[PDB]
């Protein structure tokens, strides 16, 4: 007396086995703890089923003739002013729409078979205020729009959980850029001027490096005495480090050479190597001393954990 066929949207329809009075098989379903009722001339499960919520919201479920699609709409008392709509296909793709208290589109979520998704939010003028695109690898593009329809903020996340976020001022210029690396370290670019120059902070485990940003490169600076160490990061993220010492004295002046194969800075004082500073691909720094004669390294490299240790290595 009751065949139940499952529908797209994780729903079920229970249909009469045969004609009752008229040649229409009965259909009843329960969606979100509410019972729906409708009559169709087919034995599929196809047709329409209507109901009324506790707050008098009108609910209508329409099942495609071929069972491949469901459309669940929540109207208001009038049956016209929409509250919510959900369209779900057999491949489990879905569209979920929310509407404001006026029936105008407020939000729209689209979900696909691979669990990729798009989320759109709309403002009181019907303009797209936010758009979130989430790919199947969990990579994402999140955009926020100002009242003029232009970008206020853009944030891109990659599959490895690295990210780049850009904030735009009222003139369309990037004013702040924040980067979170896959390993958890971070870059903060603030006060970006109209030529792309600005202030730069690299947040590492245990310490923060500070410096400047140009469109060309980022340069972080540590100073101790007359010694300035400059850590440069290219447009490509390539790290290169240089050192300059204004020390008058030829006996005490520090010079340094950069090894691009190892990302290692070798400091030298009075013709003898003193220490190797390694800038790891893990965005850490290690320091290892040379022997008395400065020809071979000694002991084991020790990871830098505070800014003062970098300065101590520059003394």
């Amino acid at each position: 007396n009751s065949v139940s066929v499952d529908l797209p949207g994780s729903m079920k329809v229970l249909v009469s086995k045969s004609s009752n009075a008229d040649g229409k098989y009965d259909l009843i379903a329960t969606v979100d703890a509410l019972e729906l009722s409708g009559t169709s001339d087919k034995n599929n499960g196809s047709g329409v089923l209507e109901g009324v919520k506790a707050d008098a919201s009108k609910v209508k479920l329409t099942i495609s003739d071929d069972l491949g699609q469901t459309t669940l709409e929540v109207f208001k008392s009038d049956g016209s002013t929409l509250v919510s709509k959900k369209v779900t296909s057999k491949d489990k793709s879905s569209t979920h729409e929310k509407f404001n208290e006026k029936g105008e589109l407020s939000e729209k979520h689209i979900t696909r078979a691979d669990k990729s998704s798009t989320h759109e939010k709309f403002n009181e003028k019907g303009e797209l205020s936010e758009k979130h695109i989430t790919r199947a690898d969990k990579s994402s593009t999140h955009e926020k729009f100002n009242e003029k329809g232009e970008l206020s903020e853009k944030h891109i996340t990659r599959a490895d959980k690295s990210s780049t976020h850009e904030k735009f001022n009222e003139k369309g210029e990037v004013s702040e850029k924040h980067i979170t690396r896959a390993d958890g370290t971070r870059l903060e670019y603030t006060g970006i001027k109209s030529d792309g120059s600005g202030k730069a902070k690299e947040v590492l485990k245990g310490y923060v490096l500070e410096g400047t940003l140009t469109a060309e490169k980022t340069t972080l600076v540590v100073k101790e005495g007359t010694v300035t160490l400059s850590k440069n990061i290219s447009k490509s993220g390539e790290v290169s480090v240089e050192l300059n010492d204004t020390d008058s004295s030829a006996a005490t002046k520090k010079t340094a050479a950069w090894n691009s194969g190892t990302s290692t800075l070798t400091i030298t004082v009075n013709s003898k190597k003193t220490k190797d500073l390694v800038f790891t691909s893990s965005n850490t720094i290690t320091v290892q001393q040379y022997d008395s004669n400065g020809t071979s390294l000694e002991g084991s490299a020790v990871e830098i954990t505070k800014l003062d240790e970098i300065k101590n290595a520059l003394k």
